């Protein structure tokens, strides 16, 4: 203990297969009453929007977090009267099935308003990458699996078929006790042949956005409500839902689907509203943290193909306060690839290989111009981001042992960093995470196409996270971003109390 | 900071690459000295039941918690009239191997006695209620990888075949860092052929039931025990380790297996003893959790196949104590599986689907009775489930094509249902999780059956787990259920000290 | 309090879903403004071994501790007189791919030194079996992603082919969410037809050593320094960076690939500079953990093969002090391995199973007598080993269904057992896991090959990672191992406040 | 048999069968211990019947 | 056997009793002769009180 | 066999026994191999040669201890703690690569 | 037996003593014994040592 430079001070701990003797208490868990679960069915149903509007059953009533939506379909399938045939099934058996997760991804927004005071979040991009982290494996293979689950790996699906790994592919074939396939996903097939398909079933979809939470922790449920009410306007498109294989085309090349009919039916929100006990009471007035989303994206019109290089300057936006944590990343042009849906329908969700970012924040310019990708991507793996390497800067060689081929590349996805705030831009004293007022920022961000075939036109996008502090009294709904002030964040004294795993578990 | 609501206080956090100041210490580590291991071979072991006894050395001597038991064996299969066919290897790369858990699930009880007090749990349908249950992959790969222990996930193995997740494969076939399927268990084969076979090893098991553990974590071990002995019984039929897969079988129902026997030599146990330092000594008397699981079980005439619905009610109960857990699967039944071995070597180890339940708890109907299949899904995930939302309410769509065949539907694995009382049934006030008195269930439920292949009687279950605390004195063994008294328990000093997870943990 | 033979205390704890009455504190995160990168190039580099030297901004800025060095190369082969005709592509599609983690493994060994002090490991023959030990799924995918990773689990790459488990094969094949067979990394390649190849890439790999982490937490930089400086002084042979399979080549033991030559461009090594926020000092003076492991090897001439038993003994050395953890493993012939062009790139890094071991320690011996072979994969998967029992002792069984083929058995990897020496062991008492001074050890055990070709002939390593303090203060740093002394350790006040399996979090 | 109370759990759990029957008998039963726990074997003389 | 009381304090009963499980097996003997029937007779054996 | 090691003996030479144990145990390992036990002469076998015998399978049958205790008479008081002597046998050992014949 | 039997533990009220028996004991013998005592107990397992 002593005797090393400084003298140190000096704990002895007992082993794990004896203590044996330590104050063991009995403890005893309580939570009561009733607890339920209800089914709202949606009122006012529609191809356009769904509407759910639903009140707590009694006074006092918490209401747990996990809340989602069931909703029963109908789709069918027509042939394209061109390069025919067009021989075989057109529902292919590795070939095709849900985009991944279906409801959210042709959602234009939702919007739920907690006790009239409405919060409210941007589904269809904000997913794809609020998805690929902070997820494990265990939280994947739970709560999550019930809406289709499963990435897109590949640049392209055209090459993908057919893999031991391949995005679309049937149930068997998933190796056991890991994440399966979209293609696993049961609903009936009410008759499936060449020039005519059609299909049915019902997927569940989870409600994304905080506070209501998708990670398998729980934290507390929003007492004191009195009413909840969602609303749902469903993108456009409505092709969307579905996903292809550029390969089944083939050669022309006219896809052989010309077409796609989606139809809906009632679907029913799922709350669960427990009670508490007489003895113990909840206080009147009650505090939550609460996150939020929001996203801000920039428009381009050279492009690159299939592998070149070049540089984007994003826009200059104004963020009110701090944000907790930031992403960013480029992608394929949302302007296109919704005219003529086939191109829609089996393109795929992959990011362009972020080569260097170059960011200037407030007062400051070239903040993390010297990163190699490679450590752009060290962190965040710490933040959360759970892919390998390999799949960051998208590429892979592999040859083919034949005279005479040329060896070929496939892609497969793009980075999509993340800089947490405090930690990697480092923010200027006497200030810190929560503080109010306005900022604002800009990242100018170079970048490659990797995907083998198309020329990809790209966006940027940016998405911000705040940290705020929203209370839910009867009947109140306040609610505050930047809670902290200036000189309390100088001079807060400090605990080695909490560490900063602590800190990572809240969110979500 | 004070900017909230209600105003709300502050501490500061420092980013992990820096403190860089903070008490540090050196933490040394005792453990005392001389830990040994021995093979405990069988007095007496026989064919009907083999049963070991051991006296821990003396008083101060520490037994440890995990306990196992290795047996050798050999067996030997013999093609029957008239089946052949009768071609290729008797045995097939593809289509054998051993169930999970091997003797686990032949024991018709395993009785263990400690200090001179007797507990014991039954274990041939036990078992396999607890083993999807608590384990995530991490775990599972560890001290479980002993016995073959990859769970049954297909409905009939007749399908699997060949899926590179097959429940029953050869280890190359399974993917990297995954958990590899039942074939894969070495063994060597001295003869092969049409006509005989015969196999010998030396397959671990180790005991299952608690105190003794089978979860990574070590908490102090057995002292100080006077004397302890073990003995198994196991089902006659025997017949049920080796398991066979149904393809090979030829049309007219005939098996090419039937029959053979197994064998078994002098078996052992292997327990650890540890003995403390000279200065820390043990307390005279100490105290450890005490679980207790039970099985009840009811059979009916009616059958349904090869899917269709039924309803059924299980037999009114009464109980001492409201137990901790409780698991609600209902399986194919045990009437059959016993008679005619081909079937009953065949048969996997799922269960029905669950199209929802209704319980009723005391005095209350209706418990549960409009949440949807999937919000049970949930509640078991998070009490650890680890079972994809998909084989839960299992079916997969895995559809054809080539015209023009119809589109094959597979069943798949089961649902088992699990309820934490306190958790999710809410016990009425003055009343939690430990109290006694006398609350009758009966839990009426829906089920369809899925596999396409058999029709099927089905006899449902419930096992419940008490939670109770067994004090050890040498040689005593009080135990007492619910520590616990409604006074007091309403009392009830509450501690927003300790976390609810932490608690999760020493189950269960 | 009550009701067990002693009564115990009682605390009541609120259900998850509600608290809801705490006191909720905002807390605020605190790093140091500006953490930037540098890339210094590396003047003096040669195939000899690269030079590294490197100036801090100045002190007062503390250094981030993870470290990686990224290096350009440049790899011809050549074919084979005479085994030909090699008909087809040179590099096969599934077959042939890099060595993991190439660079880490060329190195001969290595040293860096941190502000004075030199710390140094050697990494040729220590990583092989350090890598295995204290990784799950996410830290594995982790920041060891970037480097390849894949372990080599078959005994030899003969029998792997073609197999979705397979050690090193393109990234098409592989179970989504999980590590990568090493052929999906990126070899860019210029040319390659048979009679030659040439292929050319960026790889990065990280420090490996103490203070300096692999690993996936993340603790206190170091500070404060003035310099640091590394040397790679690589290995003589250099060719041993690729691997091949046996499969391609028959049958004289003449093999496609002899001969080629490698080359390198000039390498960089990247690390990033925090500095700390004026307001809250770091003082002038800090004091880390420090480890480092040296090995003990022995050489021996009896030669035993294809699947013969036999015993072994170490001989005698003498550790300093108590070391905190010990790794023994027997593994294949490290002097016969390097003669033959043909020997270093076609063979594998596993070890034979362990069949039985007995260790001695001072003054005792017979530690460990009759613990089954199996008993010793018990502990550890207790410290982390993280492979499956069935492929810890490693022999398959695969059997063949035709008339007339014999079933065939398949190598594996072979058990590299640990043991933390107060956990285990067992300890006079006064004696803890930094104490100095002198003790002596030597080992025997028995082991057998499993593989089936090449008869093996064994040398064991005993790897010996010792535990201590290491201060850095701006002039000098010094550091002691045996930080304890006697008395001190002997009645320090144990601490029922601190868990055990914090310590498992440590290190690394 | 294995009778629990109210908290003091299993008392009797490890008691044989026949030590059962001793602390009845000192209550009065009255019974041979052979016909309590009552099944009985006869053999028989003939080849070559079942017993 | 090898059995101590828990404790002093405790007060154990006067009626000890031992059970053991056994298992007995005859070969007939020649020259007899002899032998028509079974080994074992309905009237003829059992146990020899006390075994 | 005789039972070997410290305290008990061997060479008689009898001497104060021990006292006073509550409890006492002993565990036998037997090395794997187990043909060591019987011997041969290399006379018997051929002259290249192979040997007559191999190979064998050797079991084993209830085998038991056997200790006696005397109990000290009611005049004479035996004390409440007594010293023994007591030794401990290690072994070191150390093998070479190069052989002569 | 002794030759065959690798190790031997025997511990006393409570605390384990062992010698590692397989190796020792052949070099150990041909020291304390006379012609008396190699008649006296050491007589009854096969004793005459190797020449």
């Amino acid at each position: 203990m002593s005797n090393s430079a400084i003298p140190l001070n000096v704990v002895a701990v007992q082993e794990p297969r004896l203590e044996l003797n330590n104050e063991r208490t009995w403890v005893v868990v309580k939570g009561g009453q009733q607890v339920t679960y209800y089914p709202f069915p949606s009122t006012s149903f529609s191809s356009n929007q769904f509407n759910f509007i639903c009140n707590p059953p009694s006074a006092q009533t918490v209401l747990d977090r996990l809340v989602f939506i069931q909703v029963p379909y109908d789709i069918t399938f027509t042939a394209n009267p061109s390069h025919a045939g067009i021989t075989e099934n057109l529902l292919q058996p590795g070939r095709d099935a849900f985009r991944a997760f279906p409801i959210s991804s042709i959602t234009n927004t939702l919007n739920a308003t907690i006790n009239g005071f409405p919060v409210n979040i941007e589904l269809a991009q904000i997913i794809h990458a609020l998805s690929r982290y902070h997820t494990p494996l265990k939280v994947k293979n739970g709560w999550m699996s019930m809406q289709p689950s499963f990435e897109d790996n590949y640049q392209s699906y055209r090459d993908a078929d057919g893999a031991n790994n391949n995005p679309l592919g049937v149930f068997t074939s998933a190796a056991g006790l890991s994440e399966l396939p979209r293609g696993s996903y049961t609903m009936n097939v009410v008759t499936n042949t060449t020039t005519t398909a059609r299909i049915t079933g019902v997927l569940y979809e989870q409600v994304f956005l905080p506070p209501f939470l998708w990670d398998g922790e729980q934290a507390g449920g929003l007492a004191n409500l009195t009413s909840l009410t969602f609303n749902w306007v469903l993108n456009n498109n409505l092709a969307r839902i579905w996903s292809h294989s550029d390969i089944t085309n083939d050669v022309s090349g006219n896809s052989t689907i010309g077409s796609m009919n989606i139809s809906f039916q009632q679907p029913s929100m799922y709350l669960g509203f427990v009670t508490p006990r007489l003895n113990i009471p909840i206080p009147p007035r009650i505090t939550y943290p609460y996150f939020k989303l929001s996203r801000y994206t920039t428009q381009f019109q050279n492009t690159l193909a299939p592998n070149a290089s070049s540089t984007f300057k994003s826009n200059v936006v104004q963020l009110d306060s701090i944000p907790r944590k930031l992403y960013l990343f480029v992608k394929q042009s949302d302007n296109v690839i919704y005219q003529n849906l086939n191109n829609q329908i089996t393109t795929p969700d992959v990011f362009l290989q972020i080569n260097n970012l170059n960011l200037t924040w407030n007062n400051q310019q070239g903040i993390l111009s010297g990163a190699s990708s490679q450590n752009l991507y060290d962190f965040s793996v710490q933040n959360g981001y759970n892919k390998t390497w390999s799949e960051f800067n998208g590429v892979t060689q592999q040859f083919n042992g034949v005279s005479g081929q040329p060896t070929k590349v496939i892609g497969l996805e793009g980075g999509i960093v993340c800089l947490e705030l405090g930690k990697d831009v480092g923010l200027r004293d006497d200030e810190a995470e929560g503080v109010i007022g306005n900022f604002n920022l800009q990242v100018q961000m170079t970048v490659t196409n990797t995907n083998q075939y198309v020329t990809v036109t790209p966006d940027m996008y940016i998405v911000a996270v705040y940290d705020g502090t929203l209370v839910i009294s009867n009947t109140s709904a306040m609610a505050s971003i930047g809670v902290a002030s200036k000189e309390e964040v100088l001079n807060a004294r400090i605990t080695h109390g909490v560490s900063y795993n602590e800190l990572q578990r809240i969110y979500g």
